[PDB]
């Protein structure tokens, strides 16, 4: 159940919810080192680019993402995405 | 013919086409000052948030955007969106 496969419309909502610093926290939890995170701030849309990059692995499931969101104490985002 | 009204899937192309610094140049041409532009780097997706902010005006037409792209020497982006 790959994250990539997710329709643009829900992905759009994912990205909206990872606002501010949250994509950085998520990236840390996903195994990205801080300088690797910093590299993504060069993109026009750091959060999308991070997820496009991460989303190219085979392990990059929606549920893997939700789990990483739980692990950074953002279950509110999970609740929000699921409701 | 408002930019906002544009379908998400074309807005995706726009944002992708404004890679790197381009949205900063675009914003400058659109009337935003450098520190005002700098404020959008706090968002997870600066380019989208800038366009969302710009797009709330009634004058924020796709064609106004195209003209700002010409004025910034990015006719290539215009060509791409049009073809
Ligand atoms: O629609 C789903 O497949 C979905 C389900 C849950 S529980 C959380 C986020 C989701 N999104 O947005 O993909
Ligand atoms: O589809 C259109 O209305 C469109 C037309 C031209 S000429 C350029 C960009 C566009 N996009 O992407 O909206």
């Amino acid at each position: 159940n790959l994250y990539s496969s997710l329709p643009l419309t829900k992905r759009e909502e994912v990205e909206k919810l990872l606002n501010g610093d949250t994509w950085r926290h998520l990236a840390g939890e996903l195994g990205y080192q801080p300088e690797h995170i910093d590299s993504f701030t060069h993109e026009a849309c750091p959060v999308r680019a991070l997820l496009a990059s991460w989303g190219a692995q085979d392990s990059a499931t929606l549920d893997a993402l939700l789990a990483a969101l739980r692990r950074i104490q953002r279950a509110d985002i999970v609740e929000s995405l699921c409701s």
